[PDB]
């Protein structure tokens, strides 16, 4: 209540992950640099997050819990940014041209992959962050490369109908994503997700996402645990950010499941197998807030 502006909408967990790709991005040998994570990160205005980003924050000089952290967390969202990219790649190159980022926050992938013409990316989130993005974007003079359309509704509301009325083509295929968002949703509001996806789907459509197979109650102590540790690094830096609050730890049905009963065959590909497959340090034990991330690329069948 007490900031109006655009960037103060925009969330610490979506302001985190990117100040993590812009670190990622400088690596040598990166998988990946998202060449906008760092002028966004700016633009939010977060002290703790444009140090991270920028590199004034540097991880030589950080204790040793803190420097890890940082330098597992950046491989976490090298692998992960590699992954949905590569899920686009493949999805255009494979005939899709009607692509949908679902909570697509600071997500830059519309200004920054190769899009076939006639390719249409919709993006959909709440208005006040579509609205930062762009205009922030626009501002820096990074025109998008590709038809690009938002859909300024908030994932809890009716954005199917906005998302038709942006021009949204429900008989032609559509590769989804919904990137670093299930873990954070209630079982009834993942499986309302999923039932809107496959709605507006025809068969050979394509969805990917991340399934956080250990964040259930039988390791609710030990992952809290994780994140009481991790929340006080972060305080000793002022930010106050608990993700222990933001999960939730209680049954569901795994995404898998959902989506194979209505008719999707799904690929799993652990965390574990990606930073093995690219040469990145394994991310175990407490380097794991969230336990074994799973992404899982989806296909609808006929
Ligand atoms: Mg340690
Ligand atoms: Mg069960």
């Amino acid at each position: 209540g007490d900031s109006w502006d655009l960037a103060s909408s925009v969330g610490l967990t979506a302001t985190m992950v990117a100040a993590a790709r812009a670190v990622a991005g400088r690596a040598p040998g990166a998988l990946v640099n998202d060449q906008f994570a760092e002028p966004l990160v700016r633009a939010v205005g977060v002290d703790f997050f444009v140090r991270m980003a920028s590199g004034e924050l540097d991880p030589d000089e950080l204790a040793e819990d803190e420097a890890n952290g940082l330098r597992r967390f950046a491989d976490a969202m090298a692998i992960r940014t590699h992954y949905f990219d590569n899920f686009f790649l493949d999805a255009t190159r494979a005939g899709i041209r009607q692509a949908v980022i679902l909570a697509s926050g600071l997500d830059s992938r519309a200004y920054r992959l190769r899009w076939p013409a006639g390719t249409i990316v919709f993006e959909v989130d709440q208005p006040q962050v579509i609205d930062f993005k762009t205009t922030t974007l626009a501002g820096l003079g990074a025109a998008p490369t590709t038809d690009r359309r938002t859909v300024a509704v908030d994932l809890r509301d009716d954005w199917p109908t906005a998302l038709q009325k942006a021009g949204f083509d429900n008989a032609q295929r559509t590769a989804w994503i919904a990137e670093g968002l299930l873990g954070y949703l209630s079982a009834e509001a993942q499986d309302r997700l999923l039932d809107q996806i496959t709605a507006q789907s025809v068969p050979g459509s394509q969805f990917a996402t991340e399934v956080l197979r250990d964040i259930n109650r039988l390791n609710e102590e030990e992952l809290r645990g994780r994140m009481r540790r991790l929340a006080e690094r972060f305080r000793r830096h002022g930010l106050d950010l608990d993700m222990s609050g933001l999960v939730y730890f209680g049954d569901r049905t795994d995404a898998r499941t959902y989506l194979a009963d209505h008719g999707w065959r799904t690929a799993s590909a652990s965390t574990t197998d990606l930073l093995a497959e690219h040469g990145l340090p394994p991310i175990d034990g407490d380097d794991a807030p969230f336990g074994e991330v799973i992404y899982v690329s989806a296909e609808l069948k006929a």
